[PDB]
């Protein structure tokens, strides 16, 4: 039975789209999630919506309670999580407005708990060393890629996201350096969200929309909040459409072996006395 | 009305130089600054002096209250901040004793709050994503460069500072890696000082004096505290002279458009509910 | 008088090997070490054995009390520390089971105290900026290399360890990036252990045993806890044999000048008011 957690879903919380809408404020061993969980059916698939920075956005990416968010989604029975994120492009070929179905990350965060198994929570006892060779769920990504093609969307089938601590944007020297490291897009939220989802045995995938060229690129306006917001206003409809069309495809795909292997990977990553 | 905050201005607290001296301890919403603020006029420009690691004090760069320092300077009405820092050279051409008017940074810090807008201070509400394409005030840097030329100083008109967490110096593998990333000089304090100044709408620039070659030469003597102190004793007079001669040039330059654009950049970087 | 601290010392706590075995639970100004100190003589050299993650314990590398561990060893009179660590190989030529006598590191940790001189401790007043040009004791490394050759062990005479925060393993994009930085092996514990040992004036060296190829081969099976444990089970004796044969060579080598220079380096790295 699939249940899809949706983070950043802007704007699936719509009475025309979400049937049987119900709201829930949960607590977790790691504190309160960023917002209420919004439950319902989208195209007859059970979904759980969670706004990442709250309903009226008051949280720097550094302070988002990623642990509580993922724990809550796991506790609701989510088998999948699909997230949407804006990002900067570090490659000429990834133009603003393009979607990138990211398949790797590079962590540049510093302040962030990245495990449930922190020695202080008896619902997550021991030490977990989760594999990150393939951080994003391949089958979900394939569906996203296929669906984007059908919709005629500008879409890149792979990409490496560098997640910076923020909340500042990168310097130009940083932007150039990230390019030499192999990063293709840049954001502030993929890590540790993706890591925690893997620990929880959840199939996680990300829809990244490029909104700017960061500040590496000749002749473009360098990134700012207004440049990001402007591109999202002109393009964010694309991510919503991609998600809407993807959800029922996930609902009608077979998952038991994928989910079993994720469960095993998570279980056998934990060391006990 | 220009007012120049000066960090690491050691020798400017001199009765021959600083007229109308007052000392005071300020408190801020982010705690106490590193030292008392010393107010006065240098060459008929209002200045505010602030020792970065305390007057005598024993504080690692990781633990300097950068937020309080910049907030305090902002609250005193500082329009500009000019800082002096020692640094290691990562380039043969940047010799010990040389000044570098840095124009970029690479952040290698991990422990450091880099924003005033942390969700816990009602004088800095919301989330701020400050642009860092050009972290240092161009007009102040131009004055510094011009003044250094007039003084006959060996001075590099640009350079990328990598700021490490410290307090340890870098390994040789780190030193070589920083060179490959495009870093030219290395220190422990530029980040997050530069970032916070930009959030506060302050024109920030840095005078970096090379004191050593870090450890990327295998044949040459590596950096140590004694090597740094020795070079500063033999050269620090240069940074003082540069600052002294720069201050009245800043006092007599037009700033209203520069400061307006900084104010706008800072204001429109803030997201609210 | 040499005394060798041994961290991760794979089966040296054996009544056939360790003469005069004594167990001791110590406290330090930085808290409790990871396990009891086990004191005794191995081949007539005073040794102090310390398990890094505890005897029956389960603690993330982020939370190991490295300060207490090194302080305790220093307080017992250790002149040398030899550590064993598992690691991932980032180079084809470093095969699982191979030993690497590492000579450099790259720090990718974020959460970790790296100094005793933190402004809050009795025995460690001031600020310490320890040189890290040569983090590992050259003479100990030479003995390790020579001894490995005599034993017929597959052994690499140098290597750069990248230490990641963990507890997660690296992504494939991270693994590839570390290769481009010049890292040869990867672990979670070298930093800050090596840094703190240098601050304490201790001759520190590391025996790294490769257990996997991380995840930088796309065709090959990526690292997991089970893959690491399997390789360790298959390679259980090598590090012990190397250490056993190395210990008396360290005992019969001259150290007074090496230790004097380490003491001086540590002492003159400290700044006071
Ligand atoms: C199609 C996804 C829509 C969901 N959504 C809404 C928003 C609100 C936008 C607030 S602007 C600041 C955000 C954007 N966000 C991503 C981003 C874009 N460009 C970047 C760059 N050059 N460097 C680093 N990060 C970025 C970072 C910041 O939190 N973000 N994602
Ligand atoms: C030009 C006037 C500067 C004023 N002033 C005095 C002092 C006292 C310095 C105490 S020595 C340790 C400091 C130096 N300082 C800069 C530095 C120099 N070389 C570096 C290198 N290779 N790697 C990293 N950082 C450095 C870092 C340390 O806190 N610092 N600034
Ligand atoms: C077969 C019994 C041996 C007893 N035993 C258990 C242990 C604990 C090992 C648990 S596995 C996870 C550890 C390994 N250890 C080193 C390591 C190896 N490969 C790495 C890689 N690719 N990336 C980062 N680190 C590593 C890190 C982690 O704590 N050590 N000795
Ligand atoms: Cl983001
Ligand atoms: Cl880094
Ligand atoms: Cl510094
Ligand atoms: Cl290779
Ligand atoms: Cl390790």
């Amino acid at each position: 039975a699939v249940k899809i957690g949706i983070i950043g879903g802007t704007g699936l919380d719509d009475p025309e789209i979400l049937e049987g809408r119900t709201e829930k404020y949960v607590d977790t061993p790691f504190g309160k999630p960023s917002d209420a969980l919004i439950l319902g059916k989208i195209k007859n698939v059970d979904c759980v919506l969670l706004a990442r920075h709250g309903r009226q956005h008051t949280i720097m990416p550094s302070k988002v309670n990623y642990q509580a968010n993922i724990w809550a989604l796991k506790e609701e029975g989510c088998t999948h999580v699909i997230v949407t994120t804006a990002c900067g492009s570090l490659r000429e070929e990834i133009q603003p407005g393009d979607i990138v179905i990211i398949d790797q990350f590079i962590d540049r965060t510093t302040m962030r708990p990245q495990s449930f198994y922190d020695g202080s929570h008896s619902c997550a006892r021991g030490v977990c060393h989760i594999p990150m060779a393939e951080p994003f769920c391949p089958k979900t990504r394939e569906v996203l890629i296929e669906t984007a093609k059908k919709l005629g969307l500008r879409c890149h089938s792979k990409g490496t996201m560098v997640t910076i601590e923020g909340p500042r944007f990168s310097s130009r020297a940083e932007s150039f350096m990230f390019r030499t490291w192999g990063a293709d897009v840049i954001n502030m939220t993929t890590v540790p969200e993706v890591v925690l989802a893997k620990e929880a045995g959840i199939c996680y995938a990300s829809i990244a929309m490029a909104t700017d060229y960061d500040c590496w690129k000749e002749h473009e306006e360098a990134v700012s909040v207004d440049r990001v917001l402007k591109t999202l206003k002109e393009n964010a409809n694309k991510a919503k459409s991609l998600l809407l069309t993807t959800i029922p495809q996930i609902g009608s795909t077979e998952w038991s072996e994928t989910l079993h292997n994720l469960k095993n990977m998570a279980q056998f990553s934990v060391l006990l006395p």
